[PDB]
């Protein structure tokens, strides 16, 4: 039995129930290899799959691509073969002023501004992550020195429109995102990303334990487009962070 | 200065508390509070009856809400207008998974919201999610108390009937939109039933005010035994005795 | 058999098939003894319930607490225990410039702003009254002589928000609810409470005849304040309307 | 100075500020012949009107069509002339096994299975009559000997599948309306017609007063088609009790 | 045997027509079906005028709609049963963008289903979309009559008044959903107002039905100029010309 | 001058193009450009492969999008910020009719909305519909190709496993909402899923954008024989194939 999308099979992740899921396909070596015996596994579309081995076991590293929809599927195929734990992380758009580029954030609740998240459960159910992985993705963000934020999340299905972004082919937003960013704002919700409300529904529906950090690459009361200086930094703090949550989750 | 509209009480009556206690029943209000120090009656106007108290030195109002979010819409505003920031509720709760006890304890991390009085505060797409420290303290109270703690995820209905599916009514039906739903929220791991926390927690998380939930399972839904009155009466004085420990543990 | 919340039994209710469902406790007594023979049946949480003669008959008396959620309890456990009939009196804010502190509302149907409604029929449900009930309500208002209107009232889950409220705590009011109050009143809305909706949607759709009569003890639109004469005048003769409506049910 | 789809001038109307507003163009010179000095004004589409007088007064009388787009046009053309009273006669099927061909419903409330109504209010928003003319309407029924029931309806944009018909090409019923007859059944639903939603809730929302009766031609109990013997007589009583209705509501 | 019980008519009455024309208003099937041979009166009942005709040796059927997606709905499935298949509606309509003129034609590719009674066939992510084939034919029969033609989307309202954002009314009030919503159509592309085709190509492409809706624009919402008679008599006659030659096309 | 943020692809390294392919899989890209004259690699990042090649001597784009809606509104954002104006989709689909062949195509002519993002451009009551010269073209490029071509309705969703109704899964469970989906969408004759077009069709409509979908079938769900290697590689390169000739189609 080979997974559709994956190219895995259970044999090939070495009795992994804990997956690291990072959005692009680039970063997944790169988690890998901050843990003990990194191999490759498969690279098919959007989904590189590595496993490694943290403090004595499997651990699994699979890409999501970006949005709810490529994420279902991996997370899906990854839960057939036996993962049952799921750390997201990804990059992020802060919403409040006072939160940095380079700060933290760990999900306690998503807005649902997403598709796929409605395949699993009505728009009623909490996308809410594991209260085990949250606490987890806390103390590893605190112990490594990151500022950190706990918070509402807003997860949309785009990145412009939805994110009520202006500087855009054609510079307009539907009613429904009209205002939205100041009302989200007015909220207390910190930041927007695209995968948190598919990933906790479908795993909080489904018997599978997630969560989600995210590393701030910009503030939206600056600007809209992120600086690519910031990227990098932020990224090896974020890996360095999921990777100790994930070492939490499995002690 | 000015007293609020239903709770009949003023700033100045609440000694400086930014904490309440938020039981639904107001009977259980003088029970909560008598477990702190210096108990004061304040108030009591329809379903909602209010006591100070000290913990450890530091003044915390006891309300009931009543039962349902609309009720405590209103307790939760016009405490949060005399400067309370921080609510615990405690409440009785049904559960619906074979694996949750009579006796056992529920602190929920997020709630289904069949309600209305959330969508005042919130559009449905909002997490209906407590405070992060709030779960945090509920979970450490309710350990440390030597009870059986579940995590998870509430549905939290504007009915005790329909929208709890039961059946066992003058009509005998439930509109479609809830038959079969007690099956579909127990294949999604959803614990318990109760009728508060999705319109307390929206409301707070949308609203810059802490909140968190913490329940007495009362009855599960699959079990045919009935539950005998000393672990019913057990149960209560538990959920009291763990939602005050919750509250120490916020207090700064 | 004792139902769960009410704590009353059907031998308790002396055969009536008519309640009288005001919102606070502490009025019930005060209904009761417009009646012959009234008795204190019990008290838990917010439902106080007395029974009394009419006519020769038993009629109910029994609290239901403020919202949709605490009513529909109480009416439940009152119809498992052969009340069919509903009599509601309660307060209310007039929304529209004609109507005067102290007149009496007769509702015709409410705006479904509420959510237990939802779980008796789907939004497309019209939440009417019993046309018989709001006759009898309207003759017996005007039998008292108060100035009697009827019409369409809007039935909100909140206080504060759904009333298009902003001298609260955090002053916000959301989209949905912006703008609303202007609504309603270009649509000639009455007025404000938070029962209707529930109360009427549930006993159109199960087989209860119901109807609500409301005393004015705000305007929104007005400035004064009234005089306390005039607003204990209200609340007496609310209740003397109602228990006029019951006799008319009765035969 | 005619109004764009009638094809009438204030002038035409003599002074009605009251409209009787059958469905089909055929019943409209037939209603205005109940009267004195009937008038053809005129004829376009769907929309027959006349004039005659009633007790002195102008009555004007225009179909509508079927459905509420097309009422929600004469509606609105005849407000725009000074109509401000609308009584709608019409024919439906009965859901109530007790509900006979031939008896009258008078509607209290409108389950609002349409799309106009939504073009004037929310859903939330109840279509509900005024008060007077369900009142009036209720009167002419029962002084004329009819079997007459009050209660709710349920509104209708189609025949076939939003009556939950299956005698029909596909056979097919969309998961919306599968089993919903049933539903309003249990719910105490009276009948179905495809014209109240949309002119209860255009009317009670926008000063205008209204109510529907309407002649039973088929019991859904039965059958889905209507039988045509008893169609002549069962309209004939209908129209009957429609103009003392309007004689009812006359200032 | 039977007869249909709104339109009044047999299959035998239809000769073996799989196709009809569906105008709205009844007094323009007599002037359809004089285009065609042998045209022929079956019925009138309500809003429901009914001819035959042939062309090109093969039956078709005219009948006219009403006004709206519930009378439409009705026509339709009538004749559906009595074995029509493809459904070809020509209408009137507004455009709301600035390059379309009064006096060209619009081909529906899409409709905005601003009605209810699509919904009594289809949920609303399902599209309301032509037939290829019948869109196709009526571009072509469009485009060969000399007529300027545009393909596009289609705003399908069950009002004429508050659903098209027209304020010069009895109340001069549109209620919230649509006031906005002309220029939010129009910044979509959306090239003009009707009524009835959301219902009928939802009906239809979900019923195994082929459809499709032309028409010509009488009035142009963002003009102060008033279109000559002339032009207006013009253009009604080429929309059943085009509509005609379209049918032509799809018998072939 | 500017680089946009995902694609990393500037207007000058578009060469004047206004035209791209927009396959799923970024593998596919290559293989695209490499049916062109001159193709060039512009950039690889994340699911974003994107290629130039001349197509009768005019810039063509090639730009995957990675699965599903999300992905997808991103990549075609940022070629319209870089001057493309109209879009060719061409992917794999699973059919739902027995009709349907693998190795068949599909042109869409209207999605269904099962997806998200498309209510980021558009409310629900807007259609997912192709621009009509782009599916005329799609249509014409696939039947001179000699396969079975079927022009209609698609399912598009934004999961592979319960909104294809599929339950060979991890939980076995599908929600309620898609309980009992595929035969409704199968009668009324919606031909295939996938996960893009609805997206991809409501945002370009919406936005002054034209588009459209191809799609070769590589399983049918009420099929039980699986495909052998040798069709399916033929339906992949005849795919690719269609889409070119249907950019040969569009060009200007
Ligand atoms: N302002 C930002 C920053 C980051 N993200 C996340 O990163 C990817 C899109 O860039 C997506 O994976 C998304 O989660 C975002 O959505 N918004
Ligand atoms: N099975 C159960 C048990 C308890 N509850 C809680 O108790 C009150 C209503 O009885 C409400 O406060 C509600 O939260 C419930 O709804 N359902
Ligand atoms: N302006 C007003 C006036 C009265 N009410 C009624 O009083 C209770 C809440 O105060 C509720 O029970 C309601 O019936 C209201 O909601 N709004
Ligand atoms: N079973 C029935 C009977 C009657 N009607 C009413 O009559 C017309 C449709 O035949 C419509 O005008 C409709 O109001 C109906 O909808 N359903
Ligand atoms: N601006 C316009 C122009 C025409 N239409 C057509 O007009 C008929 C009702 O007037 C309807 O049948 C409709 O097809 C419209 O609705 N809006
Ligand atoms: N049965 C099928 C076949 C194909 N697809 C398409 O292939 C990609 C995911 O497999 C996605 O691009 C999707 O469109 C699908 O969803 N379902
Ligand atoms: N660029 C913008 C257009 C419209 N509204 C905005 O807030 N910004
Ligand atoms: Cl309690
Ligand atoms: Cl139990
Ligand atoms: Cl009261
Ligand atoms: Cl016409
Ligand atoms: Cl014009
Ligand atoms: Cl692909
Ligand atoms: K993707
Ligand atoms: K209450
Ligand atoms: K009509």
């Amino acid at each position: 039995k080979t997974v559709f999308h994956l190219g895995v099979t259970e044999a090939d992740l070495n009795g992994a129930t804990l997956a690291i899921i990072p959005g692009d396909p680039a970063r997944v070596q790169k988690i890998a290899e901050l843990m003990d015996n990194p191999v490759f596994l498969a690279s098919h579309r959007e989904y590189t799959v590595y496993r490694a081995e943290l403090d004595g076991q499997s651990v699994v590293v699979c890409s999501t691509g970006i949005g709810g929809p490529s994420t279902s599927i991996a997370v899906e195929e990854l839960a057939q073969l036996g993962v049952r734990t799921f750390l997201r992380v990804g990059t992020t758009g802060a919403i409040q002023p006072h939160v940095n580029v380079g700060d933290m954030i760990v999900t306690t609740g998503s807005v649902r501004l997403d598709g796929a998240s409605l395949h699993f459960a009505p728009m009623e159910f909490p996308a809410v992550p594991d209260f085990d992985v949250a606490t987890a993705m806390k103390a590893a963000a605190q112990e490594s020195g990151a500022t950190v934020h706990m918070g509402v999340t807003a997860s949309s299905d785009t990145f412009y429109p939805g994110q009520e972004r202006y500087d855009t082919f054609t510079g307009r937003v539907v009613r429904r995102f009209q205002g939205s960013m100041k009302e989200w704002q007015d909220m207390g919700v910190l930041n927007f990303e695209m995968e948190s409300a598919t990933l906790l529904t479908m795993c909080a529906s489904s018997g599978l334990k997630a969560g989600c950090v995210a590393g701030v690459i910009i503030n939206r009361t600056q600007k809209e487009i992120p600086d690519h200086a910031t990227l990098k930094e932020t990224e090896a703090r974020s890996i360095k962070v999921v990777v100790e949550a994930a070492r939490k989750m499995l002690k």
